[PDB]
C-alpha cells in the first residue's frame, strides 16, 4: 500500500563499475521498493539486463518488538538489521548469496536529515567460487544518510549518501598471488556512494557517484591473465550511474 510501501521501476546506466576483476559499464532495468511500518523498515532493489541481481535490506525494531524504549542519546531506535545480496549469475558457479546480520540504529542529529548506522557479521554461501564460500566471514559497517535540499525545476532535489565498510574477511589471505607479486584478493573493502536525486510526482532522475577501495575485495593493481593477456585490476577509484525511473502510487 502507498501508505507505507513504495515501488519504482528504473532504467540504469553505469560507468566504470568496480565490484569485479575487470571494469564495467552496463545498462539495465531495476525494481525498487522502500517500506516503513511501525515495527519494520525495508529497502531493496533488483536489477535485470537491458540475469538477476537483488539486494534487500530488511530491519526489525527491537524497541517495537521488545516493547521497551531502548532510546538513548542521539540513538532514537535500535534494530535487528539485515543486508542480503543475491546474484544468480550465468552459471551455478558465477553466483553469490551473502547474508549480513547485526545491530542497527537511527541517529537524531538535530539537523534536517536522516542518519542510520548498522554493523553486521555475515555468513557467505556462494561467492563466484571464491575461497570464502560457505563460512562465517568478515563484518560490515554501513552508514547511510538522507538530506532534503530544495525545490529545483518543479521537482524536489535531495542528497543521499551511504558507505559500506567491509573488513575482517579471510579472502586475500586464502587466495593466491597475482602475476604482479601482490595478493589477488582483499580482506577488506569500501564502497562509498553519493547521490543527487530529482523527484517529481512519479518520475525521478538521479546521478550517482561511487567510489571503491578494493572493489569487490579485489586487490587493486593485482596483475592477472584470464586468457587474453596480462591486465591490471583497477578496483580502487570512481564510477557512476544515471538513473531514470517511475514511482507508482494511487492518488
Amino acid at each position: 500500500l502507498s501508505d507505507w510501501w513504495h515501488q519504482s521501476v528504473n532504467v540504469v546506466g553505469s560507468y566504470h563499475t568496480r565490484f569485479g576483476p575487470q571494469i564495467r559499464n552496463d545498462t539495465y532495468l531495476e525494481y525498487e521498493a522502500f517500506a516503513k511500518k511501525d515495527w519494520f523498515d525495508f529497502y531493496g532493489y533488483a536489477d535485470a539486463p537491458v540475469p538477476l541481481f537483488m539486494e534487500i535490506e530488511p530491519r526489525f525494531s527491537i524497541d517495537k518488538l521488545t516493547n521497551t524504549d531502548l532510546s538513548f542519546g542521539p540513538f532514537k531506535e535500535w534494530y535487528f538489521a539485515n543486508n542480503y545480496i543475491y546474484d544468480m549469475g550465468r552459471n551455478k558457479d558465477g553466483r553469490q548469496s551473502t547474508w549480513y546480520m547485526g545491530l542497527g540504529t537511527d541517529i537524531d542529529t538535530g539537523l534536517p536529515m536522516s542518519l542510520s548506522m548498522n554493523v553486521y557479521a555475515k555468513y557467505q554461501w556462494q561467492n563466484y567460487g571464491a575461497a570464502n564460500e560457505n563460512e562465517w566471514d568478515g563484518y560490515r559497517f554501513k552508514i547511510k544518510y538522507f538530506v532534503p535540499i530544495t525545490d529545483l525545476w518543479g521537482g524536489q532535489l535531495s542528497y543521499i549518501g551511504f558507505t559500506n565498510f567491509d573488513w575482517g574477511s579471510d579472502l586475500g589471505d586464502d587466495s593466491g598471488n597475482a602475476i604482479n607479486g601482490i595478493k589477488t584478493r582483499t580482506n577488506n573493502s569500501i564502497a562509498s556512494s553519493h547521490i543527487l536525486a530529482l523527484n517529481y510526482d512519479h518520475w525521478h532522475y538521479s546521478v550517482v557517484a561511487r567510489y571503491w577501495h578494493d572493489g569487490g575485495q579485489w586487490n587493486d593493481d593485482a596483475e592477472l591473465n584470464f586468457g587474453n593477456g596480462n591486465f591490471n585490476v583497477r578496483s580502487t577509484g570512481w564510477g557512476g550511474y544515471l538513473v531514470v525511473g517511475y514511482n507508482f502510487h494511487h492518488h
